[PDB]
């Protein structure tokens, strides 16, 4: 689809078999989701945002469906204020900016 | 134009008579720029993201030229680690997400 930006670009995602709402975020290199349970191994990582760094759980090669489009990539889970879909996955679904 | 998301969506902007590089950020409600001594009145504001909040100065009705496209709106100035063009201005240049 074509998504305008008058409102936050929020979409439904499916991860680990569960539905959630997430923000398409071209300013995020990586995808960061609020605290949740995901199966499989994970390793600790640090990521920095506008206000500092947070500790996240890095899950690699995770299946995630974004607005009906499949992706398999890295998903960071931690105390983010909002579920954000970053460029690592936006590229997989063929997302571009246009004006 | 069309901007793929393999790399950070960095573009040149013109603000207050100065040229800068900034990130086209669909995840930012409002525009946040690196410290710059702009003229005119302003109001204190706190904005939050990953890592917490930072203190910024809110200037209203500021003109920015983004890839030759003009836009006028609120600009937040403070110790941001990156120049971010938010939805308040991206809407004015006709920017959409497409996949
Ligand atoms: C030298 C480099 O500095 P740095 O590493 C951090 O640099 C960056 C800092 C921020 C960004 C942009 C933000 N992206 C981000 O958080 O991405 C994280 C995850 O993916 C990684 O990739 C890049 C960083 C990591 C996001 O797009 C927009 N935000 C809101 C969303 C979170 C929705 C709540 S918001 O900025 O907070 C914000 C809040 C309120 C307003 C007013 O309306 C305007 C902007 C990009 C790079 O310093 C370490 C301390």
């Amino acid at each position: 689809p074509q998504i305008t930006l008058w409102k936050r670009p929020l979409v439904t995602i499916k991860i680990g078999g569960q539905l959630k709402e997430a923000l398409l975020d071209t300013g995020a290199d990586d995808t960061v989701l609020e605290e949740m349970n995901l199966p499989g191994r994970w390793k600790p990582k640090m990521i920095g945002g506008i206000g500092g760094f947070i500790k996240v759980r890095q899950y690699d090669q995770i299946l995630i469906e974004i607005c009906g489009h499949k992706a398999i990539g890295t998903v960071l889970v931690g105390p983010t204020p909002v579920n954000v879909i970053g460029r690592n996955l936006l590229t997989q679904i063929g997302c571009t900016l246009n004006f």
